[PDB]
């Protein structure tokens, strides 16, 4: 059972001055928001039609004024859209807003840059773009959220994401928790400030990322979850601009991993604490059959209250998965296997991909198409004072093979898309691109992306 936090706790965000940590929502606390899905536009066998358009509205999220918020299909975030693999998808997106955006599928394995929805890929106001892909991926817990260069960090502050899920006949096979809003939930970790009831972005800005008062879940305050079965799946996102979430439960409850960012881990991992740095996903089970009728566990980041488990009315169960979980076909890694290194450096202003900022036009690297790769990924920051850099590429899923020549984190056997750097670290991980086209690759940490700490890779035969 893992009892550590699997980073380096010299470099994590509490340690920088100009650090504000999370404080108390005002007002009465409220039941988890779980966003209803996304309902099929037409369904001509075996494709599916959706229409996903960006708006601005009205939330209820503080007591008094409802504050102004950008969603997906709604006023805050968006619906969960369930994708399934074999299924061919036609995506009509819509720009409903007074400026440009961009419509990227985090964990997608899609032809890039148009398709992917990267900065390429613009929407212009009251603009659409029809896309069409055919899911070829495992069952994985997978999102939407905004991509245009420079503005990501800010439209994503201002409220769009959606978590998105890919299903498979395996996971299905598994007979997890089902039941969506009582039994299963989407659990989007964001953290913002409000003046006037309201979010300001250039107020808040920070060039080293931006940090909230109060923590945002599925764009709820002071959320609320009534476990009626005692058997509950939580699907963590971490969806800050820059917060790390160190989740928890304050008696330190045990609870297993059975996800991460691109699929099924192989085996399941009992733990009692997790650390996501930004675009992480972990998909956990807790089994809460072990508490009363009457009681009150309460999940923390740290030492800060986020979410409270208020147990009704439980029968008694047993949590038992299978041993393998999932089988992870290895990448074939051999002695003339091409090596590409890149280099995260600099903090604040001065971050850079090897040394150079983001150019749309400038390609950073060139590999070869259903060729497997590795990457040496560096974070060259100081051990004193430096900085844990989410490390993401588009387009693609990837499996480690070291962190610093050391065993990988028990959590990352499986498939990921994003992986937190340490300071003075350097991670090994392999990856087979399937998708021509050019697609990027980035911290994840939404200002320094912004900033320009960002490169480009064309896939070519
Ligand atoms: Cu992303
Ligand atoms: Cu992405
Ligand atoms: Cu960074
Ligand atoms: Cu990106």
């Amino acid at each position: 059972m893992i009892t550590k936090y699997l980073y380096d706790e010299n470099a994590y965000d509490y340690h920088d001055g100009g650090y504000r940590p999370l404080k108390k929502a005002p007002g009465e606390e409220h039941p988890l928001n779980v966003p209803a899905f996304l309902k099929p536009d037409r369904i001509e066998g075996n494709e599916i039609y959706y229409t996903v358009t960006a708006q601005a509205g009205e939330t209820k999220i503080l007591p008094g004024k409802p504050t102004h918020t950008w969603g997906y299909n709604g006023s805050i975030l968006g619906p969960a859209i369930q994708f399934e693999t074999g299924k061919t998808y036609h995506v009509t997106l819509k720009n409903e807003l007074d400026e440009v955006t961009t419509f990227h599928w985090h964990g997608l394995n899609i032809v890039g840059p148009y398709e992917d929805g990267g900065p390429h890929a613009p929407v212009y106001p009251h603009g659409e773009r029809k896309i069409t892909f055919t899911v070829d991926q495992p069952a994985a817990n997978i999102w939407l959220h905004p991509h245009p260069c420079p503005e990501t960090a800010r439209q994503v502050w201002n409220g769009l994401a959606a978590p998105v899920i890919i299903t498979d006949g395996h996971e299905q096979s598994l007979k997890l928790p089902r039941r969506w809003g009582v039994n299963d939930f989407p659990v989007v970790l964001q953290d913002r400030s409000y003046h006037d009831n309201q979010l300001d972005y250039k107020a808040d800005y920070d060039v080293d990322g931006t940090l909230g008062d109060y923590a945002l879940v599925n764009g709820t305050v002071n959320p609320v979850v009534n476990v009626t079965k005692p058997i509950i799946r939580l699907r963590f996102l971490n969806g800050s601009n820059r917060r790390e979430w160190r989740l928890h439960f304050a008696d330190y409850h045990p609870f297993t991993q059975i996800g991460s960012d691109g699929g099924l881990l192989p085996e399941a991992v009992e733990m009692d604490r997790i650390m996501l740095t930004c675009a992480e996903r972990a998909d956990v089970l807790v089994n809460f059959s072990d508490y009363q009728p009457g009681q009150e566990v309460i999940l923390q980041t740290d030492d800060f209250n986020l979410i409270k488990f208020k147990i009704g009315d439980i029968k008694k169960e047993n949590m038992l998965l299978p041993s393998p979980l999932a089988e992870i076909p290895a990448l074939s890694v051999d002695e003339n296997t091409p090596v590409f290194k890149t280099v995260m450096s600099g903090m604040d202003d001065q971050v850079r991909l090897d040394g150079k900022l983001f150019d749309m036009q400038r390609i950073d690297t060139r590999q070869q198409v259903d060729q497997t790769q590795i990457w040496e990924v560096s974070n060259t920051n100081d051990m004193e004072g430096g900085m844990i850099h989410p490390f993401h590429i588009h387009g693609c899923q990837f499996q480690l093979i070291d962190r610093n020549g050391h065993a990988v984190n028990p959590n990352e056997h499986g498939w990921k898309d994003t992986i937190g750097v340490n300071p003075n670290e350097t991670v090994r991980i392999r990856v087979k691109f399937t998708k021509l086209g050019i697609f990027m690759y980035h911290c994840h940490i939404l200002e320094h992306e912004d900033t320009g700490m960002m490169a480009q890779i064309e896939i070519f035969d």
